[PDB]
RNA sequence: UUUUUUUUUU
């Protein structure tokens, strides 16, 4: 199908609430609950994007927007706008689904189509339900049955869940869905979801296979996701809307990005704990970062350690995917509201998530894809806000930043090196309460997370995998110290005649 | 000795 570029662009005429009100294309409802909402103008994504994704030209919408640009009103707001155009029609049917890569993203989806019903009681018509996983199944149906909505919210496995078993009762009459986040959802693990997904909306849709807009939002993505979305996209001219530059690099140019760089991996917890003690000092505690970590047992340690350092100082949050719903949900809520505290977490919270007013964005070590690292530091310098970004890694990530600037066209200015005392250290590792046990497993969790992306970054796999492993001696305090384990295990993870293998364990079975 | 998410509360 045609792709058809609309570059970003300086000098051309601003679009506005008002101007897409006079001229036909929001009705007076939608205006007015945005208005209320009293926003400076429209953001350069939604002025964009809003006109053509209403147009009656037989087309699908990609969009490419900076983090914390308003991409969610960018299609929110046309959503509500062909809900209010076809008000007569079909009106207990799901119109619009909209998918997220995470269960927290589509919850807050969700909520801002709650926000739009707050400034405008006439659009609560227009029904909203989510459908995520860790909630209950028969609760949510329950909701479906009594809205009759017009929007779904929701994650991919829960809504191929739902769609086996209630695809003809609610979802017969899509015309568009909108995949945020999307270059995340056609990757290995989603695109498949996303192709069943599709494949059941085209069948099961009473005008035809064709009938279904998709609309694809992401601050990164380019031309490849097209190729990506060829068996989910409809429509035979696909525009792409584009408010940043070709070469231009995709992250928000107001972060004040930095690298900390250490010898080794474990030293970046002893830089990031001591960053952190400064900011809380220089701020008199006015301070909310996020944190985030490769794994999700490292982040469990990780918030142990700032915990024992900074409770008395902030709050501190744990976020990842074995915390349960409820509680995911309930310190989501929390964190946007705060003025101050630590939010330490996996991926989870890299793309999507808006935490109003955050200072800073940390990383120990790297993101789970080259994509996330964009995402992870957008979650500050939202909406015209400032902020900042320090990623800590050790010398053998190196690659990892240089991989950035060749694929994604980031240059991190501030480097500088770290080399922790031994006031630190000592400091940090006395209040560690895990047992080697539990050290083992936190490693070897970062061993297996390194492991799958040293292609990616282009580490070198004999000098990575052992430093990664060493971080088991340094936190017992004892740096010739190997990690125990059983043939079988070595045998398990491919090393068992591999030099690399006998340099990080020891056959202690 | 589940590497990030993502139905199984249908
Ligand atoms: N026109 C506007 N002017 C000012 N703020 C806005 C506007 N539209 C939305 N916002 C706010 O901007 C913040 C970020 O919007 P959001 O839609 O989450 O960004 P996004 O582009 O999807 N970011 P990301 O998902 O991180 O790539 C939210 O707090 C919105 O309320
Ligand atoms: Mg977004």
């Amino acid at each position: 199908s045609k792709l058809i570029h609309v570059p970003k662009e300086d000098n051309s005429k601003e679009v506005t609430l008002d101007s897409l009100l006079e001229e036909g294309v929001l009705d007076k409802e939608i205006h007015k609950a945005i208005t209320r909402m009293e926003f400076p103008g429209l953001t350069p994504v939604q002025q964009k994007t809003i006109k053509p994704i209403l147009s009656s030209e037989d087309h699908d919408v990609i969009a490419r927007a900076k983090t914390g640009t308003g991409k969610t009103f960018a299609f929110l707001i046309p959503i509500f706008q062909h809900l209010i155009n076809t008000k007569f029609d079909s009106q207990y049917m799901v119109k619009a689904v909209i998918v997220a890569p995470t269960r927290d993203l589509a919850l807050q989806i969700e909520a801002e189509v709650k926000k739009i019903h707050d400034m405008n009681y006439g659009l609560k018509k227009y029904a909203c339900v989510s459908l995520v996983g860790g909630t209950d199944f028969r609760a949510a149906m329950n909701k479906m049955n009594k809205l009759r909505p017009n929007i779904v919210i929701a994650t991919p496995g829960r809504l191929i869940d739902v769609l086996e078993k209630y695809s003809n009762k609610f979802f017969r009459f899509v015309d568009y869905k909108v995949l945020d986040e999307a270059d995340r959802l056609l990757e290995i693990g989603f695109r498949d979801d996303l192709e069943t997904i599709s494949g059941i909306l085209n069948e099961k849709n009473s005008k035809s296979a064709d009938n279904i807009k998709t609309l694809l939002f992401s601050a990164t993505l380019d031309d490849k996701v097209q190729k990506l979305a060829n068996n989910i996209m409809n429509k035979k001219e696909c525009l792409f809307l584009d408010t940043v530059d070709k070469n231009e690099p995709e992250a928000h140019e107001r972060i004040d990005q930095s690298v900390v760089i250490s010898e080794k991996f474990a030293n970046s917890i002893f830089a990031a704990v001591e960053h952190i003690k400064k900011q809380i000092k220089e701020r008199d505690s006015n301070y909310k970062a996020i944190i985030f970590a490769p794994t999700v047992k490292f982040t469990s340690f990780l918030c142990s350690i700032l915990k024992n350092e900074f409770k008395k100082d902030l709050p501190i949050l744990e976020f990842h995917g074995k915390i349960t719903q409820n509680k995911r949900t309930s310190l989501v809520k929390r964190f946007k509201k705060d003025e101050s505290g630590i939010l330490v977490c996996t991926d989870v919270g890299a793309r999507g998530m808006d935490f109003p007013n955050v200072h800073e964005v940390l990383q120990i070590g790297v993101p789970s894809e080259l994509a996330n690292y964009i995402h992870r530091i957008g979650r500050t310098a939202r909406s015209g806000k400032e902020g900042s970004s320090v990623l800590f890694i050790c010398k053998d990530e190196l690659p990892f930043v240089r991989e950035l600037e060749d694929a994604k066209n980031i240059v991190i200015a501030k480097q500088e090196k770290y080399e922790p005392s031994e006031e630190i250290k000592s400091e940090v590792l006395e209040a560690v309460t895990e047992e080697p046990e539990d050290i083992s497993d936190i490693v070897i969790s970062l061993i297996s997370s390194y492991r799958s992306c040293i292609k990616e970054y282009r580490f070198s796999e004999r000098r990575i995998l052992p430093e990664i492993a060493s971080t088991y001696g340094v936190l017992l305090n004892d740096p010739q110290l190997k990690i125990p384990v059983s043939r079988r295990f070595l045998d398990k993870l491919g090393l068992s005649r591999s030099p690399i293998g006998k340099a990080m364990f020891e056959i202690r079975d």
